[PDB]
């Protein structure tokens, strides 16, 4: 597997359904996914060890983590989260965050390379699965 890249988003599916599990008021839950839709992932990876700049029009972030090493980062709606990589095939790894604070809903995502040349990234809160496909820029 090589997830280096840039990736471009081209599918948004249940995304605001994901941010209402988290608490997000409708107003800005509309904007977000308006920003949703012209978001670039730029990922970088050296083994088991990722970079990954996520970016928005006015916002960019960077996760950098090695499988299998616990590390923080944020859940989705910006609530500081202890998180853990790991493979569950060639080219599909999952993460688990356990929440530093207080309680919440229980948050993963998923980033996997398709055969056919995307990146398919899920994002889960309890029920609710949002998925995004991205080509290579
Ligand atoms: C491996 C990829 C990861 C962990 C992706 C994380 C993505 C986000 C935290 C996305 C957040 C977004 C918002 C909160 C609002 C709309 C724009 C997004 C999708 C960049």
């Amino acid at each position: 597997p090589n997830f280096s890249g840039n990736w471009k988003i081209i599918r948004s599916e249940n995304f605001e359904e994901l941010l209402k599990v988290l608490g997000v008021n409708v107003m800005l839950r509309k904007i977000a996914v308006a920003a949703a839709s012209k978001y670039a992932v730029e990922i970088k990876q050296e083994g088991d060890t990722f970079y990954i700049k996520v970016s928005t029009t006015v916002y960019t972030t960077e996760i950098n983590f090695k499988v299998g090493e616990e590390f923080e980062e944020q859940t989705v709606d910006g609530r500081p989260c202890k998180s853990l990589v790991k493979w569950e095939s060639e080219n599909k790894m999952v993460c688990e965050q356990k929440l530093l604070k207080g309680e919440g809903p229980k948050t993963s995502w998923t980033k996997e390379l398709t055969n056919d040349g995307e990146l398919i990234q899920t994002m889960t809160a309890d029920d609710v699965v949002c998925t995004q496909v991205f080509v290579r820029e």
